[PDB]
């Protein structure tokens, strides 16, 4: 009896569920909708159907009015658009959390256990015909194959827009710190509780480790002198564990929180800029309470990170990934009036689609220098060589890749991509126009509609036999571009309600955080207010260098 | 230099925070009040202000309109009152939490940390001139004394409401299950992570536990057949830890998921009436979903029982000891047009104020018996003898004592109450008196205006010394009470913004979670909407008892 929940009869957000042995009935309940599956639009719906323009139509609002944004952006309708931007965004997720890799509806476990990761639209239902549900091929195409078709780089294809590698690390480094797949518990499960922007990727994510990386004085952490520059300290200090390769534990093996970060030059790199402004913001803090003591001092730091982040994130890391002419911006109070949860749980599905793994070059530009990748990957000396200075600019000089377009990730890394592929089956990710329907899209009705051409959209339909049957990874990655965006119209709109939920939905962004008094004192708001990257480096260094998230020039 | 905060200089609500040496601050953002210390009212403040009647005039409103009453509850003013009875209460909680034992300001530790209590106000400063601040004799009243000198009973007092032990169990059960002070880990922490009504102390607050409680069949739990009758299995079968006293681990020493419940009938009896209802709800689901699995069946009987006990809690349970007229009601739609989050986080404050220990009796009279306390303490047959029925209806109709009013603790707790007051200088929380500001209300000028009278009022200035030194549990305990009321104005005031965050701060009840398909069709839903103690009981037994939270006649 096939199960009925397979074709996935329930639309708009409508739960579906097994009555009897072969029956089911949906739970439009809030949906707008009403009807056996929920597409008897209410009469505001039809109303907010009918009046309601395609995504594609406001990406060219925003990313065309030259002269209307400088207006705009010069009034209060900035606020109106972000304040309106925000709201209708992270309303698309569900808050609290829905279901997981174990429970395919609401449950108690799911609500409390912070270990699973959570899943937006249930997985596909382990009995159905086909992987995907009904329509497609008895066996989905080679997670292997189809990589080296579609996803390998040929012709390095850069970002028509001129990200840089000083974001490509950034995004990689700051993404790190709710991404935690623990290989031990497998798939779908995460170390990384805390699921925001809580920097467990620097004052690591245990209380112990916390304490190994703290230094217990002045609330500040331990850290090295190497060339007289500051540097995160040792394990010969820091015992605690890393993942450096079998060379030499003692020097140049360094601890910051995310045991990950000594194998590439450009997580360390930013380890350090961050370490090295903590400690930074410490000393103004012990200036303005000198009664106060070290773990005060300490956390109150903490706080003013978790601030800068979500600053320099939103109004510079999202502003350049935009495109948008209207000029994004960070304060909290925009959401007082509104109905928001601050609380947020990374899922699955976002996971997988950052994954951004094209961004990354061919070799590694570092002025005169152009290290390969085996000279890059695991180098335990360039860092402390060149000077993080001489670093930040070699980044914030040299292209990124292009995301979407298909056909842009390294050959080195392309085994990445094929795990994406292949663990989301392991998990059972639903088609890719299922999750274009649950985030307010139109399923495409072709692979010629999905690719902006027709070659590689021939080759696909040959694989998956069916549009409805293509997969979630590949989908995003091949999916035809907007002219001079860095990646397609799906990774926008399903992405940046992840986003938003997560930067907006921490706690230090709720009415009862918010204060002054949270960030000890006028100062250590001010710093969270006007936060920048510019200032993040420049501020730690000797001299300053280029840093920006697009190329210069 | 004395800590400028020993004062208690801010108002409203404001934060104190040390600045230099001898300086502070206060961060009256958002607390309506403006100036050094938040004295200076907004001018909405100031209205609110004037326009505001006392706590005890609205008690007096509450507490009359034997006709005004009829009317209002058979209209739609019903849900007006009760919607602006809840926002007003919950606005006076912080969300998310704020600080615990180990801070006295926000951390990221405090809001992640959920092993910690956290507290309202903050503790006292642990260095001021005196205990509680700077007001009050260098050293606090002997607990020793001040509990048998005024919570002792002397003459048992019953209860104005005619409140009864069947309700005495259902608190203490019902409380223990966010209320569990890890003895290991000490005050201030506690073993009940979930920190609502996530109902850890049926299910078991660890995930093995429920696995050795949970019979993976139909989604049911382990029991025992006695007498014909069900009970919760014994743990030569249900291998989980419990602490029945060192006789026979064999049978009689039954396995419930709240270790200690065991020690009393009343809890065990309670934990089979749930357990029966579960594996009762289970049937229903099996009929429904018979394609369904266990570990579904299971969790949406766990949501379904977090649902029946919210209903009953605030239905039946607060309904009773308000002694309102105006009928309480639970429906989670009338808060979702409010902002409110829907997380909470249990307070130390709260568990200290909950300790309700003089509800109980002198004796436990069960129909022609009448046991002492020696015959009834860790009786563990008592329950399985007389079976259920037999038990409820002797519990439904013995009086249980007077919360309020002073010395009317039993001489055998007695010790828990000293033990709350030596426990409540460990935490260091504030003087009464900031307790009764911070919950906007008037602090008491005088022992003579805080108890309904003038004779303990005499010995008690003689201990403290001043109004302003008072302690949290003895305030509480010794404050006059409104005729006919089970306790205080104070005891209404503080814990009734506690108790609804938490009732209506579940997931359950928020939009996303509130929905037919949450407990799996109509049926879940329609049992949590219409739950009821009479239906607890007598639809889990053979013959129907007198159940009730108020003695018959
Ligand atoms: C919520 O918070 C509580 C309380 O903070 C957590 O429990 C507590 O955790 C800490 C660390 O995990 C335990 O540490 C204690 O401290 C001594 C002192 O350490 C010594 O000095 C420094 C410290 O780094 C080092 O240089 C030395 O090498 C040495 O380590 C430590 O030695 C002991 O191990 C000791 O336990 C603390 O005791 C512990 N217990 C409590 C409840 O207070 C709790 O884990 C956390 N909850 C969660 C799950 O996150
Ligand atoms: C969030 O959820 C995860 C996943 O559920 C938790 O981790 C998992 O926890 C369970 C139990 O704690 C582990 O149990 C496994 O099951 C076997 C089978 O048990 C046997 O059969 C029954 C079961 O009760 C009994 O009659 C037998 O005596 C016997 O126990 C068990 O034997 C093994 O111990 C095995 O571990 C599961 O393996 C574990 N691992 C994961 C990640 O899947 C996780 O704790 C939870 N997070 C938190 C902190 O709450
Ligand atoms: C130097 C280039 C990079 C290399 C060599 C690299 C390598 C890897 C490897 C080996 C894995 C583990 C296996 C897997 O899950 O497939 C992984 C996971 C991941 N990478 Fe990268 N990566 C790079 C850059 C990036 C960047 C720039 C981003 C961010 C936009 C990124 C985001 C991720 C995420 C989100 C994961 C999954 C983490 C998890 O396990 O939950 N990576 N990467
Ligand atoms: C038969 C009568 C009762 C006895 C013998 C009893 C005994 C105890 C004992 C021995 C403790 C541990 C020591 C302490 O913390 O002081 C305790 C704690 C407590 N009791 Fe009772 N109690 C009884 C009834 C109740 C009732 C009716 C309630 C609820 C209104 C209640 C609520 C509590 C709370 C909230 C705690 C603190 C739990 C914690 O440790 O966090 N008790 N009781
Ligand atoms: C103006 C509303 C419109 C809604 O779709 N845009 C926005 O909300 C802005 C917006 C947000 C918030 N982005 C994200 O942070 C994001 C991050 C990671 C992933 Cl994987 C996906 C998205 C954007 C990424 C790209 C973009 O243009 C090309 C716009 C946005
Ligand atoms: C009508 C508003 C007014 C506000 O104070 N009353 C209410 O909100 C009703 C109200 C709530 C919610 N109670 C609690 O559940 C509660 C539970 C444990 C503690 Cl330790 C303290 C309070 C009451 C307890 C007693 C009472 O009269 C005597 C009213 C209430
Ligand atoms: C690790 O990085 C260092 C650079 O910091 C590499 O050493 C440099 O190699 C280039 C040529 O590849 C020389 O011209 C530089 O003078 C070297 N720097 C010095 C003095 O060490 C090193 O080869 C890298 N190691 C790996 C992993 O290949
Ligand atoms: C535990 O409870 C039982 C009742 O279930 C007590 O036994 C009863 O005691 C009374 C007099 O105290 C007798 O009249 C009943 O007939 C007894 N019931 C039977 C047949 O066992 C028992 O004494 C209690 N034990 C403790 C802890 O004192
Ligand atoms: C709701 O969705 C189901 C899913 O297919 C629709 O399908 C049923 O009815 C169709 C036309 O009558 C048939 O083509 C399907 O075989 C049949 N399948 C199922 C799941 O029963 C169903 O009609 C939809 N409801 C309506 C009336 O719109
Ligand atoms: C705010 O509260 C403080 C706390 O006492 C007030 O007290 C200061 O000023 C009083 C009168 O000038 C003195 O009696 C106190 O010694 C002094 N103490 C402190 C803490 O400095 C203070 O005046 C209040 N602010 C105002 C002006 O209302
Ligand atoms: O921006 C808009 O945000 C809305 C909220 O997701 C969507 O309905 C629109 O398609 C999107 O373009
Ligand atoms: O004009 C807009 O231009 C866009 C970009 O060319 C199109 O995709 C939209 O459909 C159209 O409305
Ligand atoms: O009920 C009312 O609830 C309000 C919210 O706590 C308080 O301001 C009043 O004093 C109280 O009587
Ligand atoms: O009338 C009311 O009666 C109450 C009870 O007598 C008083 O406490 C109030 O102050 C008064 O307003």
């Amino acid at each position: 009896p096939v199960n009925p929940c397979c074709y996935y009869p329930c639309q708009h957000q409508g739960i579906c569920v097994r009555f009897g042995l072969d029956r089911y009935q949906c739970d439009c309940t809030r949906t707008g909708y009403s009807g056996p599956n929920c597409t008897i639009p209410e009469i505001w719906t039809w109303l907010r159907t009918t009046l309601r323009p395609s995504p594609s139509f406001i990406h060219f609002l925003l990313t065309h009015g030259r002269w209307l944004w400088d207006f705009v952006n010069a009034t209060f309708i900035r606020d109106t658009l972000m304040r309106l931007v925000l709201t209708v965004r992270s309303n698309l997720i569900p808050s609290p959390p829905t279901y997981n890799i174990a429970h395919d509806y609401i449950s108690w476990e799911s609500f409390s256990n912070v270990s699973y990761y959570t899943r937006i639209l249930p997985s596909v239902p382990r009995d159905c015909p086909t992987p995907m549900g009904t329509k497609g091929k008895k066996q989905l195409p080679d997670a292997e194959f189809l990589s080296r078709r579609f996803l390998l780089r040929r012709k390095f294809i850069p970002d028509p827009q001129g990200t840089n590698l000083m974001f490509a690390f950034f995004a990689q480094h700051f993404t790190h710190q709710f991404f935690k797949t623990s290989g031990k518990m497998g798939p779908g499960f995460t170390k990384a509780l805390g699921h925001g922007v809580d920097l467990g990727h620097i004052y690591g994510d245990n209380l112990e480790r916390q304490y190994q990386l703290r230094l217990f004085k002045d609330g500040k952490l331990k850290y090295q002198m190497l060339n007289g520059e500051v540097y995160p300290p040792s394990v010969e200090e820091a015992p605690v564990l890393m993942h450096y390769p079998r060379g030499i534990p003692p020097q140049s093996q360094m601890a910051v929180g995310q045991e990950v970060f000594g194998l590439l030059p450009g997580l360390m790199l930013y380890a350090t800029i961050w370490l090295r402004e903590h400690n930074r913001v410490c000393d103004l803090l012990k200036a303005e309470h000198p009664t106060w003591g070290d773990e005060q001092l300490f956390q109150t730091a903490r706080l003013i990170l978790i601030g800068e982040t979500i600053k320099i994130v939103i109004e510079e890391y999202v502003q350049q990934l935009s495109g948008y002419f209207l000029q994004l911006k960070f304060d909290p109070e925009l959401l007082f009036g509104a109905q928001f949860q601050y609380r947020n749980r990374i899922a699955m599905e976002f996971n997988q689609l950052y994954h951004w793994h094209p961004l990354m070059p061919d070799s590694f530009r570092v002025g005169p220098q152009d290290y390969s990748y085996e000279q890059f990957l695991f180098n335990t000396s360039m860092l402390v060589d060149y000077g993080v200075e001489a670093l930040v600019d070699a980044f914030s000089r040299q292209p990124a890749g292009r995301i979407g377009g298909g056909r842009n990730i390294d050959h080195h890394i392309l085994h990445v991509a094929v795990d994406v592929i292949k663990e989301s089956r392991v998990l059972r990710l639903q088609p890719f126009n299922e999750y274009r329907k649950r985030f307010g899209m139109k399923p495409y009705t072709s692979f010629q509609e999905l690719t902006g051409e027709k070659e590689m959209a021939a080759e696909l339909e040959e694989l998956y036999g069916d549009i409805d049957a293509l997969e979630f990874y590949p989908g995003l990655l091949l999916e035809k571009c907007h002219p001079n965006s860095i990646f397609g119209e799906s990774m926008i709109e399903m992405g940046a309600p992840f986003s938003l939920k997560g930067l907006l939905g921490n706690p230090i962004c709720s009415p009862e955080y918010w204060k002054a008094s949270t960030f000890g004192g006028e100062v250590g708001f001010n710093l969270v207010k006007t936060a920048t990257l510019k200032k993040l480096v420049c501020l730690n260094t000797k001299t300053c260098p280029y840093v920006s998230f697009h190329v210069p020039d």
